[PDB]
């Protein structure tokens, strides 16, 4: 039985989790300051909480333009033998005329064989460009077929809400090939708490099927997970044949004070079989101040299986370890 | 043979533990951003790695004066049946003319049990005033002969250096009664290596004697712990009845990539026996950009001993663990 301790990683949103070829787990987050790109690693899960981390990127000086407020939700990917990391970032912290965050989509990538050697390893591919110029954040990707595919949020300023996800195959790991394809836009009762949300996606591959977790409602209680799924030997360009479950499928377990589990990622345990599930949460609902500026999400740990029909079954959020 | 996984806490400079007569153990430190003072709490040293913190104070807003910015050194004190935290604060990120920071000292008070309940129980005490109208920072108190006592670190304009280590008898835990009492300049080569420095002073009483550590020099590698002691039934107040040891007690260990260690308080470990040494460290060198945001300074736990004549042997920063 796995079983870990959490919060595994006290203070640390967007938590993202990269079992890598070197035997590592390499941990990448949104840090409380959202300044810079970090990345820690150690060899057990329970090590990342003591593990020394190395800054990757640091964003540009405020008032000089694109990348220089707000580094969000990076993701650390090994594509092709180079390291990529897909990061938001915008040029200011103000919300603009519709009282949104004003983010694109970037990417840094690193060739040297070890990513936290020196951050002048690092170089800025620069904008990852869409169809549309407007608040896109959240991006992962993933392969299947030897294509190299993009899924990220992104507003639509002709659907309701903040962001839809959008799929993409992709030209180069810093560039689109094909032209943004909605899979899912907020609609039911449980993604349009307060605010009508989809974001946070994440790619599951197994038992021939694609799974598309992703977040939906306001990052308060009403946070939950999502999930659309599609049969791997179909188009995943194709939005008709992505299906989306009409309920959650992780959400906050208020008796146990776990409020919002989500911007989910995940990765396998120590034994190699074992799926892991990695997400944040919330232990108290009184913010003060700014809730951007309160850096009380905290990562969480806790695995997951399958049931007879090949689906993930994810439960509910693990109650916390006191010591 | 108590010992704990190093470094116990990632991403906290000048760490600062009080144990509880309700068991617990509660954390404060300058948490990277230096925007608010956070409290944790546990009934294990390794407890706090995983233990979820409140925010008990915020800064106030940028451009509106004193406790605006840069919240320095918080530190938990239990006098007289009420919670107050000493920290330092500036009205300005900015250096004066002499390159130097512009902080000054202040308190808040909680009189409520919990000291986590919520930061509405905190109220301010204001900016405590000194003799001279100059950079201070890293106050701490301390109880003897029922009476007590602020040492803290501040420049004076007609002293070479950053600061020196002063004392005075409190009124209130608020309020100064005597006049300051200079302890300590810095003068030694250990001491004085980039930047003329004492500061981070903590106090630590036994074997019929006062033991006054703090830290020497500039922040970097340099960075260093020396001491001073006095005989417990001799007049505190007195320069001349302390005693300075002209080499440091505690100091980087280069071989082992632990750099400059300092800025110390002191603990108990969960057997009521064991005295532990708290301290912040690097495991770098090559900082990038501004090292005031560089956040990789890490809290390090560990036991120390004393010798025949009674004085603590703090031996070598402890070698980080890899997990
Ligand atoms: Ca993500
Ligand atoms: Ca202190």
């Amino acid at each position: 039985t796995v079983r870990y301790e959490n919060p595994v990683i006290i203070q640390r949103a967007d938590p993202y989790i990269y079992k890598h070829t070197d035997g590592y787990y390499y941990f990448v987050a949104s840090v409380p300051a959202y300044n810079l790109i970090e990345l820690r690693r150690a060899k057990t899960i329970d090590g990342l909480a003591h593990a020394m981390p190395r800054t990757i990127w640091r964003k540009h000086d405020s008032g000089t333009g694109a990348q220089s407020e707000l580094i969000w939700a990076p993701e650390l990917h090994y594509t092709d033998g180079k390291w990529y990391v897909y990061y938001a970032a915008s040029h200011t912290t103000a919300f603009d005329e519709n009282g949104m965050f004003q983010h694109r989509m970037f990417a840094i990538e690193c060739d040297a064989e070890d990513p936290m050697e020196t951050e002048e390893n690092w170089v800025e591919k620069g904008q990852i460009e869409t169809h549309l110029d407007s608040f896109a954040l959240d991006a992962t990707s993933f392969e299947l077929n030897d294509k190299l595919y993009y899924v990220w949020a992104q507003k639509d300023p002709e659907i309701k809400g903040n962001s839809n996800l959008y799929i993409a195959e992709m030209e180069n790991p810093w560039t689109l090939k094909t032209a943004p394809v909605m899979l899912s836009k907020p609609e039911f009762d449980w993604e349009t708490k307060i605010f009508w949300v989809n974001e946070g996606p994440a790619i599951l591959k197994r038992n021939g099927k694609v799974f598309l977790t992703f977040s939906g409602s306001a990052t308060d209680e009403n946070y939950a997970m999502g999930m659309l799924w599609i049969e791997d030997d179909k188009d995943v360009l194709d939005a008709a044949n992505w299906h989306k479950l009409d309920h959650p499928v992780f959400q906050s377990d208020m008796e146990n004070g776990l409020y919002g589990p989500g911007h989910n990622s995940f990765t396998v345990a120590e034994d190699g079989e074992t799926d892991l599930l990695v997400y944040h949460v919330r232990n108290y609902l009184d913010i003060k101040g700014d809730p951007l500026y309160d850096p009380n999400r905290h990562t969480m740990v806790q695995p997951f299986e399958w049931d007879d029909e090949g689906f993930p079954v994810f439960g509910k959020p693990q109650p916390f370890t006191f010591n």
